[PDB]
Parts: structure tokens; C-alpha cells; sequence
């Protein structure tokens, strides 16, 4: 996240950190056995790690939890980005508290104006790097359509919503991926991709998970 602020230990309780030895993703927990992801994000051999606020101290609130099986979304296109999401089964439940809790999903899609929470443990700079140890926050309008599509000619599908400033210097960015954008208590978005970060006229890009509710609900049913 850059030009963000530090969230506080456990103020976001369904995020969640992916970790294959080091951390390399963020995620939600929409359940007590079940992570929503990006679809870009996929390994084999995932550590979902819960309750974390400093991902390189252990400080108590912590649960380590492995993944039995992954669903990446059958239409799922590499190349362009286009449902780019994913499910993570845990190999046990979590046990749900006030630093460790679910996020619901949306029954209907958030509209451009909407404020939105923009959370993760991603490079903090538009230009070199520096990864936190801590989560970081940054809060954020969805954008409309046809900014979006402006800001990005040929490369927008109906998945996908734009949120953030098109004067730049405030957005997602590298090892935020796959983590919530939570609007009005619901989870709206996963971050996907962008241009850079934080760049004038180059907003980040959202999967828009509202297009899923279906397909999640019917995947957690038989898995
Ligand atoms: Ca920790």
C-alpha cells in the first residue's frame, strides 16, 4: 500500500496472509474454512496465516493454518487478468473471535462514489522498494466505469472496477494482491493488477466480486 497508514494490530479481522515460506499474497476469510483470493496469487503448498498484524513476530494472536485444496476460477485468463479469483479450503476451521472474524459477501455490486478499505502488506513505494512488517490501510472511492476504461483503453472487462485517485500517490500495489477491498461491511473487490503504483492516471484494479457470489456459494457447498 502506498500513501497508506497503519491499519492497528487486528482492526482488519478477516485479512489474511499467504505465506510459502515468506509472505507472497493477502486474502479474506469469508468463513471459518474458507479464503477468497486472487487467482494469480496460486502456489502449491499454502500457509494461510490468520490474526497477524507484524508478519515477522509472533505476538500472540496468530493462527497458522494449511490449505487442503485450491479452486482457481474455471475461466480464470493469465494473459489478461479476467477473473481473477480464487478459493483456498483450510485443512481445519478457525476458530472466530474479534481479532480473527469472517467478512460477508455483497449481495449486490457497490457503485462508483463508494468509499472502500484497501488493506495489505505490499511494497509502500511508487518508485524503489520497502515491504512493511505491519498491515497497512489506505481508504478509497470506487471509480467510475468510464474512468476506469479511459485510464486503461482495451483492457477492462465487466469484472473488473477501478478505485483509488487518478492524481496518483495513494493505491495498492506489488504483495498487496489478492487482499480485500471491503465497502459498507462487505467484501467488493480483490486486488488484481495496476500500471506501477500510485501513478497519476493509473488507478489499481480490482476484481469485482459481486459477478462471483454464485459461484463461490455453490463451490463452498460441494468442496
Ligand atoms: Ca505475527
Amino acid at each position: 500500500i502506498v500513501g497508506g497508514y497503519t491499519c492497528g494490530a487486528n482492526t482488519v479481522p478477516y485479512q489474511v496472509s499467504l505465506n510459502s515460506g515468506y509472505h507472497f499474497c493477502g486474502g479474506s476469510l469469508i468463513n471459518s474454512q474458507w479464503v477468497v483470493s486472487a487467482a494469480h496469487c496460486y502456489k502449491s503448498g499454502i500457509q494461510v496465516r490468520l490474526g497477524e498484524d507484524n508478519i515477522n513476530v509472533v505476538e500472540g494472536n496468530e493462527q497458522f493454518i494449511s490449505a487442503s485444496k485450491s479452486i482457481v476460477h474455471p475461466s480464470y485468463n493469465s494473459n489478461t487478468l479476467n477473473n481473477d479469483i480464487m478459493l483456498i479450503k483450510l485443512k481445519s476451521a478457525a476458530s472466530l473471535n474479534s481479532r480473527v472474524a469472517s467478512i460477508s459477501l455483497p449481495t449486490s455490486c457497490a457503485s462508483a462514489g463508494t468509499q472502500c478499505l484497501i488493506s495489505g502488506w505490499g511494497n509502500t513505494k511508487s518508485s524503489g522498494t520497502s515491504y512493511p512488517d505491519v498491515l497497512k490501510c489506505l481508504k478509497a472511492p470506487i471509480l467510475s466505469d468510464s474512468s476506469c476504461k479511459s485510464a486503461y483503453p482495451g483492457q477492462i472487462t465487466s469484472n473488473m472496477f477501478c478505485a483509488g485517485y487518478l492524481e496518483g500517490g495513494k493505491d495498492s500495489c506489488q504483495g498487496d494482491s489478492g487482499g480485500p477491498v471491503v465497502c459498507s461491511g462487505k467484501l467488493q473487490g480483490i486486488v488484481s493488477w495496476g500500471s506501477g503504483c500510485a501513478q497519476k492516471n493509473k488507478p489499481g484494479v480490482y476484481t469485482k466480486v459481486c459477478n462471483y457470489v454464485s459461484w463461490i456459494k455453490q463451490t463452498i457447498a460441494s468442496n
